[PDB]
């Protein structure tokens, strides 16, 4: 039940993120991030580096966002991936058919001069809205004499239209291209060369970290919905008859609210279940799909995520090579959104780009068996993740002047702590510097405030923008021995007196969650 | 005098990086970087953030690729980020004018049938062919009467052909954009925010680590000239009336080699001169250009560039509102090339955006002065910085069998260390492990080898994608008390023996330069 406005202009304000050419009218989709945002996003990858590449010791590559035709056309995005898009005749304004119609179905939907049976036939359609091919929507538009909604003009039959940005590679027209979709294709471009550089052996997992576009015809939901966007992806290849992941029980403890593609056509809620348990019940396939759901979970969880609105949901037989595919989708003022993506497939594109370009993409293993791998996809929609952590952290204090605050997590706050020095007078400074030293000689980020007003508003905003800690030096700091300072918890607001020297330890042990504030007041002196 | 064949097949044999769309048939000027030039390309990223952002404390936006027309259109790019392409008029190949018609006046200046006075007359020609206009080129064209170097076909009349991807954002073809040519017009567009954010003050500086296109005619000099590729590009805003760096004193004793727009009109050849001397004598305008040259120069040195093929050249005023521009270039076998631009600015782009949107972009100061600021432009081209890296660092080793290596400097190298255990037998495993968490709690990058062949063989492998050092695990290490492991330099190839225990410590102060290779043979017993 977050309050959206406030955040969204805390979040502005400060300049987390905003607008994208705003002065020159600005272009929907299309987000500049600021320093606070960058440092942000850059700890949300770094975290995500560990946590996946390094802990799995994953090949990281990195190919280009331009793209020749023929790859995309292989991979099917030129035919298939696009919306269906009706337009006002007598204005020209561009809607997205799905919603546009979903939208009529529910003025219609929620109204008493509506009857009940009929309630029940529009229901249905929503059921499955997606499914509905190009001629069948046609009619669904004729059928509930469809409007714009803006005008209230007579509306086009629904054409498709195929979200890739399309250019030219190169001088004239010989060489048509796109901005690519996904980074998938690029892993898979790549199959052989990854798979030489891991000595023939399987499995292994590539990634990537990088941009992808998505023309969109008409984004308005923030964040959420936007044209160019930053994604960790993925690939991990394993052979079908070898699939059980070896370190699967670090994660069969995790209990997490799963949501099958069975509950859902039961009109069943989600449940919350033991990893091992749901695998070993058949709820999830396999163990390295298991493996990665767990790890999936961990991660979110660790950039600032809530449990309690985290879920994941598998794809039902509709909406698609199908595959096992689940979701790992949060609560949010946007509703459930999906923001990391993790298919299994067995046949998929690498397939098709073998017998397109006429070179075997395969793995041989000793008799010599032709092996075509499966995989797991893990997909990060960074972007998502990071507004998920926003709405999730965000909080308004008790202050009468309403001060608000995130509570992120140490690992990825745009740095650690703050340093206030209670005046520059140049006998603070031999203090400061040896702090700020100590504190980057413990890889504890950190920035000393230079900010006017009194000590209580200086933490104020640095509070708005989510740091976890404050070390306030004062006179008695400066001139009393031993020289001690004050240490500053950014959620409880509570305090704490211990010397100067041994803060930089005190600090980094809180930031890497060896020990609580809790332990710290056990073990210092309390401070008002 | 390097090797490029050699190193080019090392180079791709180890996936450093390749030809994208390589089984599509390849794309020009278009590379895939693969885990091992990730790894450097990561490494020269990071440690490029601390030498500038985090030094400097620079304030780091991250804006879109994707920009619509009126910006470009406003920055010139539209009208004049172009160049001039004939092509095959009986055929229809394109091919850059330019460097075309140079090619034809360097057949011709070499041939003794030419008499001495026509040599003098097109030397002259290729000394001003940046200046001709188009109508000039044209005439150029038919006076010397070019033809197609492949076919040799009447060649089509010079036309401008703008570098520029094009495509359109959203629907229809209501709003048309481009893929950035550069980050520079980004930071501009975000002055207020940023400078509001510096809370109104000046100087300040903003940087971008990012993606920008550039649609070249015919790419074909591999690395040096692509399509796509990432800058680090930094806007440092100062006041022109406070325009002397505070910390230039650092720089100041720095020796470097500068190329003067005097030195070349002279014909003189480069000098080496002390920064401060440098500036002091009017060579390098002020010591806010001058600080920056400097931290370029100590940039590219730590990276791996050989200080004796690096030199900074001022643009001359032909070239160009105008700048005092100064561009670091190394000497390489494409020839020296530019890898760093540094521009210095009164006038430039800021001031237009601001006319154009009539939204005003200055600075104020306290009377209430209007400020217009100029900016240095240290702009960094990575790709080819990594590139001179490789040529610079390659070296064959005195073996018979022609082993190479690359001896790159460890904070750059794709990992410092290599964890060479001679058994799997898990006797081994506990040393491994206690190695590796060491490494790691001291954190020194480390990949642990588990490939088949001699110990020397293995290394040789480490050495080709120049990993700084390495450790071996023997039986004696696992079995002898004390429990000691040998650590063999990269270059030398020499190798020590000292207590397992100690290891991670003595690798990290090697890494981090606290220790020479010297230092540490004085201290521990040599090994053989």
């Amino acid at each position: 039940i977050v309050d959206r406005a406030k955040m969204e202009d805390t979040l502005k304000r400060r300049f987390f993120y905003d607008q994208a050419f705003a002065i020159y009218g600005g272009v929907s989709g299309l987000y500049d991030f600021g320093p606070v945002g960058c440092a942000l996003k850059n700890n949300i990858i770094q975290t995500w580096r560990q946590h996946f590449i390094q802990e799995e010791q994953i090949l990281e590559i990195d190919c280009t966002m331009l793209t020749p035709e023929p790859v995309l056309k292989t991979s099917g995005h030129v035919d298939k991936f696009a919306d269906f898009m009706v337009k006002d005749v007598k204005n020209g304004e561009c809607f997205r058919a799905d919603h546009l119609l979903k939208a009529h179905l529910q003025k219609l939907m929620s109204d008493k001069k509506c009857s009940v049976e009929k309630k029940s036939e529009m229901e249905s359609v929503l059921a499955q809205l997606d499914n509905y091919g190009q001629q069948e929507l046609a009619d669904l538009f004729v059928n509930y004499n469809v409007k714009s909604p803006i005008t209230g003009n007579d509306l086009s039959p629904p054409v498709s239209f195929n979200l890739m940005f399309k250019t030219f590679i190169g001088p004239g027209g010989n060489m048509p291209g796109y901005l690519r979709p996904e980074t998938a294709q690029g892993i898979f471009l790549n199959f052989k060369r990854l798979l030489e550089f891991n000595q023939g052996k399987l499995p292994f997992a590539a990634a990537q970290i990088g941009n992808s576009f998505r023309n969109e015809i008409s984004p308005r939901s923030g964040l959420i919905r936007v044209r160019e966007f930053t994604m960790a992806e993925i690939e991990h290849f394993v052979d079908p008859s070898e699939k059980d992941h070896p370190k699967f029980q670090n994660v069969a403890d995790l209990h997490l609210y799963l949501y099958s593609a069975k509950a859902q056509v039961s009109g069943q809620s989600a449940r919350k279940m033991r990893l091992g348990d749901a695998v070993e019940q058949g709820v999830i396939n396999n163990t390295v799909l298991g493996y990665f759901i767990g790890r999936i979970y961990l991660y979110l969880t660790k950039v600032g995520i809530s449990p309690d609105k985290l879920r994941f949901r598998q794809h039902m037989e509709n909406e698609m090579y199908a595959c096992d595919c689940w979701d790992a989708e949060s609560k949010t003022s946007y509703g459930w959104i999906e923001i990391v993506g993790c298919a299994d497939r067995s046949c998929y594109d690498l397939s098709c780009h073998a017998r397109a370009t006429k070179v075997p993409l395969v793995a041989e293993k000793p008799y010599v068996e032709e092996v075509v791998p499966n995989v797991i996809e893990p997909s990060f929609g960074l972007g998502r993740i990071m507004y998920t952590v926003f709405e999730h952290t965000f909080h308004v204090r008790e202050g009468d002047e309403q001060r608000t605050f995130f509570s992120f997590p140490a690992v990825v706050a745009p740095f650690k702590c703050s340093v206030l020095p209670l005046s520059q007078n140049q006998e603070f400074m031999p203090f400061v510097k040896e702090l700020s030293e100590a504190l980057t000689r413990h890889g504890v980020s950190h920035k000393v405030d230079d900010s006017s007003g009194s000590i209580g508003r200086r933490y104020a905003r640095t509070d708005e923008i989510g740091v976890a800690f404050g070390v306030t030096i004062d006179f008695d700091t400066v001139n009393k021995t031993p020289h001690t300072a004050t240490l500053r918890d950014r959620d409880s607001m509570r305090q704490i007196r211990a010397e100067i020297s041994e803060l930089p330890s005190i600090v980094q042990d809180l930031a890497n969650g060896n020990i609580t504030w809790a332990d710290v007041e056990a073990r210092y002196p309390l401070f008002e």
